[PDB]
């Protein structure tokens, strides 16, 4: 079961980045470049550094959507100018956002940036705000945040994990 509430979403955050950056910062910085990774578009390709900055963008969009919230203004899901059937073309944003970040390490630090700002934001908030009501439709603030943090960390570990298949060489 996902997190039900919000200590359960603080701790399935940190156990997934937790395991996710420890696999992130055993790849050394050149393969961490290599477009080894399949895309789900059928002949796409990316990089670990492409699936970072993926990970961030998603993330800086969670705290944009709760930073547009907090000022009155209305949030646009997922993402200004895009459709939620326009994902692939979200993602390949988040790719241009962050492909002048050359250095690995320099990479790895905004992530973490990133996830300690997520947990920031969530501990502003209570139980019942979280996981008691609806936010946008039926699915809860919590659930939101979860569908694009822990979620896709847990994924991004696995995609390591099977890319490892040629790591060990």
């Amino acid at each position: 079961a996902v997190p039900s509430s919000k200590e359960e979403l603080i701790k399935a955050i940190n156990s997934n980045f937790s395991l996710l950056n420890k696999k992130l910062e055993s790849i050394t910085p050149q393969l961490a470049f290599e477009p080894l990774l399949e895309g789900h578009a059928k002949g796409t390709t990316i990089s670990v550094a492409n699936l970072v900055s993926y990970l961030i963008g998603w993330g800086e969009l969670v705290l944009h959507w709760h930073d547009q919230e907090a000022k009155g203004k209305t949030i646009i899901f997922p993402e200004e100018g895009f459709k939620w059937n326009e994902l692939g073309r979200l993602a390949q944003k988040f790719y241009r956002d962050y492909e002048d970040i050359t250095e690995y390490e320099v990479l790895l630090a905004r992530l973490k940036e990133n996830k300690q700002q997520l947990v920031a934001l969530i501990e502003r908030f209570s139980n019942d705000e979280l996981y008691g009501k609806p936010w946008y439709n039926k699915w809860t603030r919590g659930r939101m945040i979860q569908f694009n943090t822990a979620s896709p960390y847990k994924n991004a570990s696995g995609r390591l994990n099977k890319l490892q298949k040629c790591l060990a060489e």
